[PDB]
Order: structure tokens, then C-alpha cells, then sequence
């Protein structure tokens, strides 16, 4: 699983629920909103997380361990 850098136009107002949440795609870049990540919802959304915020740190964590995980439901 690899992602390039999709950029948004401005930061979540908040965290997000992780019964809401499904995966996020990391940005890197100096044109767009800074650095940080952007976290995608169920119901098809996108909004950017901020990596200075532990939800994406902490969402990062239980994401980055489905490597040796293999739950598809």
C-alpha cells in the first residue's frame, strides 16, 4: 500500500471518530496546507489530519500495524 501526496485546502476543526475513519494518505510537500495527513471517512470524505494531533499519530499506530494483520472485516 503506498500513497503520493494529496493535498487539501485547509485543516480538520477537530479529530475524527475511528469508527469513522478508514485510512489515511500521507503529504509532504511546500504548496500545500503545511505538512501533515489527510484522513478519509466511510462515507467517502477526506479531511486533512494534523500530525501535531495524537488522533493521526494514534490512528497512524493501529494503521501502520496492519502490516502482520489481516482483517478485512
Amino acid at each position: 500500500v503506498v500513497i503520493p501526496s494529496p493535498c487539501c485546502m485547509f485543516f480538520v476543526s477537530k479529530r475524527i471518530p475511528e469508527n469513522r475513519v478508514v485510512s489515511y494518505q500521507l503529504s509532504s510537500r511546500s504548496t500545500c496546507l503545511k505538512a501533515g495527513v489527510i484522513f478519509t471517512t466511510k462515507k467517502g470524505q477526506q479531511s486533512c489530519g494534523d500530525p501535531k494531533q495524537e488522533w493521526v499519530q494514534r490512528y497512524m499506530k493501529n494503521l501502520d500495524a496492519k502490516q502482520k494483520k489481516a482483517s478485512p472485516r
